[PDB]
């Protein structure tokens, strides 16, 4: 009768695979910067924004023309195996990613029609910004935790070529105002790759990390949204990690790894700062390949798999401020 | 231990309030053929496609730049009122409109800043052609099942105006091909609208209408989908109405009303024959507002709702076949 704040967390949910994909084509910062510095000098900026502001050294691009679906569905034929499991067991299939192939049908029924998924396998996409992957997994959580399916697949491809670019021609332009270029220096932070995640009923999966679910707040008074960013979006921060401690009572000192979206160094740093977490514990991909959306804390959450540190009972803060504005906190205990 | 049909349905979760927008602007197929005539005639068709043939007699418009997120605040608005609450009362609140104001954040964080949710509610868009409603109900009943929210808001705001003025300029080309005029004929099936519901908890709203959940099928290898088309979607909702049978009980005479979404008279007209269904049972908008989208089922059911007609009990089918393909049916019990 008397709520409690683990009441709502989910018993029997585990991931029972985990796949990234890395996209094959180093572009540099460096190599950027050939390319804007006419840019740079006419414009008077002597800053390497890149390279010593932003904080980002290399990002990730495809080399051909790969749509969010193929990604996605690269990434979830290596999360099957991962999880030794054949399509067919798979009940729901939801896709995450800001990348889309077309207004319709759902990019998810795409990478569901490549993969052969069953007659009863539920599709559809969940858009929320940078948070979507933590979103669908609790949408396929709570079906698993009810019964309805036995495994879910959360699925997230990203493609940013298109967006380099159109950027890298209107930066170039002999007309850009500097107001335009710096405006324009953002999506030059963006990364491409994929992640893939099986999710299960912990009864078939004995051993699998356990996903706990989490706590989401909101600022939505700030859908507008500069330094006011980075305030309102640590203000928001502060208040889900009061929720994080009522639902799932996290105190941070007790948390072993935290995967963090990332926006850029210095917001991490901030952020890190904000919240006295310890930079050890806070692996990081953005300077080698950017800020892959929603896809960038699976793609972390993966690589931190297949470095083999985890051990069983390990507790990982999932986590990230997104557009909105949004922020979502969810623990997986590996 | 043994699992039932019946065991995966929604005991606890009702419909606490439900408003449509009708888009104010009446856009006759009388005034859209005026302005073909020319293209028909050189073309050398005779056929009145929109009226005779797709049977759409009018369609409405907006009547200024309205954005998805503005028409469904609106319907928003106007569900609140009807269930009699505040919006502080809102925990999670889906938008799962196929129109979209911006890449990012989410139409539903938008709705969401416009209406003066609490920093509680949760918020994100489900993508899935002309069935995201449903999905988007069915995501907010499980969350009100599980006791983590008591009150959620689905949403959805559509505009075609952009749409019809590229769709009639394209038309109306020296230069267009019969092929291409046919292909862009569709388009003008579609209108604008919006819809909202409020979901909640049955014990806060007693003698409300119940949503009992549904079923979901999918035949994700026609993805890329004529005749074909037709056939396809009739086949998939064959297989959906046998797990409706399984899982809901469902019998076609036993139906009181069926809420369906609508591509077209014909369309429509083959999917009643194959199933048996009572048109008297089937209320349609299609001839004087179009296909609005996943807006079509909740806006056909808040119509149905106003007339008066529907009695303690009546138990409604709400269904379509979307892009993907998709088809999915569940159960209101009024
Ligand atoms: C630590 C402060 C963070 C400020 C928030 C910035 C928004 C970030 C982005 O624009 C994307 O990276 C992801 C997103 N908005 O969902
Ligand atoms: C009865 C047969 C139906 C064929 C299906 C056609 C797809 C319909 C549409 O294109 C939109 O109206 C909605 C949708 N695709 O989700
Ligand atoms: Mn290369
Ligand atoms: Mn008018």
């Amino acid at each position: 009768l008397v709520p409690r704040g683990s009441h709502m967390l989910f018993q029997n949910v585990s991931i029972a695979g985990l796949a990234h994909i890395d996209a094959p084509h180093t572009l540099t910062s460096k190599e950027i910067n050939e390319r804007l510095q006419p840019t740079y000098d006419r414009l008077g900026i002597k800053t390497d924004v890149l390279g010593d502001v932003a904080g980002i050294h290399a990002r990730r691009l495809w080399d051909q023309d790969v749509q969010a679906s193929d990604a996605a569905t690269q990434a979830a034929r290596k999360a099957l195996i991962d999880a030794n499991i054949g399509i067919e067991k798979i009940g729901l299939l939801i896709n995450t990613s800001v990348s889309r192939d077309y207004l319709e049908p759902s990019t998810a029924s795409i990478v569901s029609g490549n993969l052969g998924v069953s007659d009863h396998c539920m599709t559809f996409d969940v858009a929320n910004a940078c948070l979507a992957f933590i979103n669908g997994m609790d949408i396929a959580a709570r079906m698993l935790e009810r019964g309805e399916i036995d495994y879910a697949l959360v699925v997230d491809g990203e493609t940013a070529n298109l967006v380099y670019e159109k950027t890298l021609e209107r930066m170039t332009s002999p007309d850009v105002t500097e107001e335009e270029f710096r405006n324009e220096l953002a999506a030059l932070t963006l990364g491409c790759g994929a992640a893939a995640m099986v999710m299960a009923r912990s009864e078939l999966v004995p051993d699998a990390p356990r996903y706990k679910g989490g706590v989401t707040r909101s600022a939505t008074e700030w859908n507008k949204l500069t330094r006011l960013l980075l305030i309102e979006g640590i203000k928001l921060a502060q208040k889900t990690f009061v929720a994080a401690k009522q639902v799932l009572g996290w105190a941070v000192e007790e948390l072993d790894q935290f995967v963090i979206h990332q926006v850029s160094r210095p917001h991490t740093a901030a952020f890190v700062k904000s919240f006295g977490i310890d930079p050890a514990k806070v692996m990081t991909i953005f300077g080698e390949h950017g800020n892959i959306g929603p896809a960038s804390v699976p793609i972390v959450l993966s690589k931190l798999k297949e470095l083999g540190r985890l051990k069983k009972g390990d507790r990982i803060a999932l986590l990230g401020i997104g557009s909105g504005l949004n922020c979502s906190m969810a623990e997986v205990v590996w």
